[PDB]
């Protein structure tokens, strides 16, 4: 999974990071992975793909600055969405924290947000029902429910 | 290892935090309601000794499986959880957000009369996005920081 929180900006999981073909689908120009490994180095792949890579070593722990990576990796992002079509995927391996962590950053740093409303955007953006299948039988019993049944 | 406290009581969780004994003692999980129960491996057995009541619905996540089949049983299944008194009740399933999401909101639905928008923005606007304490701070201080460039 990845969902669109922004215009362009996408931030999804490591298993999409990985998915050559939907990353080929959305048209995805950068990746920014914020769970770099030092020795894991940039995926190849993304050389046979076309996509601009950065990789943040940031460990998901309280203890870890990762205050220290902000304006970086804020100025990637802006990089990728300032290109024609550019569109970037922010994640790491585990967790929403190391990625949510730099769209947030970003957004306060070039779109102006307070903290308040840069949360407010991402969490309005964020899918639950990504199975369609799922959403459409919601929407019928939605539907049941208020034409009167109990 | 997380899950979100989306309506009172009740929280939309994942695997690792449904198999976590020192997580569920301290968060006073009382029911699990697993959205990919496997019949043929049955309950789990750690639910026993902690005395956690559990609701298996054998659900894969594909857009073909029909979950409408199960949202009265879940949905009263839930009810009954948030009933008890100091009742818990964690909702996960094995990968993806889908077949626990769509049962809380099932649940929304049938028992607080939300509409299914309404439901959907319920549920959102309680998943965190920073559950990283240390990351909230330092974005606090980000925060911060722009806020008093502000002030002059």
């Amino acid at each position: 999974h990845a969902d669109e929180v922004w215009p362009g900006l996408y931030l999804g999981d490591q298993d999409m990071a990985n998915n050559r073909r939907e990353l080929r689908r959305l048209g995805i120009t950068h990746v920014l992975n914020a769970s770099h490994s030092r020795w894991r180095g940039t995926p190849e792949a993304y050389e046979g793909l076309g996509i601009r890579y950065l990789g943040v070593e940031a460990h998901d722990s309280p203890a870890f600055d990762m205050s220290i990576h902000f304006q970086t990796a804020a100025d990637f992002i802006h990089r990728a969405l300032s290109q024609p079509g550019g569109k970037i995927l922010v994640h790491s391996a585990v967790g929403v924290s190391r990625s949510a962590t730099l769209v947030l950053a970003y957004l306060m740093l070039y779109h102006h947000l307070t903290l308040v409303e840069a949360i407010k955007k991402v969490k309005d953006h964020r899918g639950i029902i990504p199975n369609r299948g799922f959403l459409r039988q919601l929407l019928a019993l939605d539907r049941r429910l208020r034409q009167g049944l109990e």
